[PDB]
């Protein structure tokens, strides 16, 4: 049993950005996520979430 | 049972970012997630997460 | 039983970040999670997280 | 059983950052967290987290 | 058992950070995190944390 020579998995490469300007507001009263930028994840036998945002669980 | 030679898992490479001039403006009452750049995770056995916002949670 | 000779697991690599000129302000009152920037994680047989924000558990 | 002549697990590699001018402001009443940067970490049988804010927990 | 001849875990490696100019202020009446740079951490059979804000708890 054997697994690639090179093996990429959950992977960002090369990434460039650029705000020249910018204006941002939030208000938020009682869940908000905002500029998430090159992210990588991996997860094994367990779950995975990468820009998650719930207003309110209640029980 | 091996694994490969260069294996890569849950990476980031190679990132650029410029702000050449920025205004931001958060204002939150009783969850806020903002600018996450450039992340890199990797779970086993176990759940993940890299943006997570809840609001309240009430039991 | 082996592993990948250049094996990479959760990795940040390479990151560049410019602001030539910024304002931020947060407000908060009773979560803000902000600028989280070239981050890297590995966890096993536990949960992870990066940017978690809660606004406010109650029980 | 062996493990990667060279392995990384957990790994901030080769990170620049500059800010040629900045303003941040904070104001909270009753959790913030900002500014969080080139930060690895690796968890073994416990889990994990980088920047959390939790604004309160009430029981 | 063996395990990697050259084996990095939880580390951070070359990081440059310029402020050519600065302002910041934070209040905070009744937790805030800034500044967190450059950090390393790995933890076994136990928990770990890195930019941890709470902002009060209550039993």
């Amino acid at each position: 049993l054997y697994v690639g020579s090179k093996t990429k998995e959950g992977v960002v490469h090369g990434v460039a950005t650029v705000a020249e300007k910018t204006k941002e507001q939030v208000t938020n009263v009682g869940a908000v996520v905002t500029g998430v930028t090159a992210v990588a994840q991996k997860t094994v036998e367990g779950a995975g979430s990468i820009a998650a945002a719930t207003g309110f669980v209640k029980k």
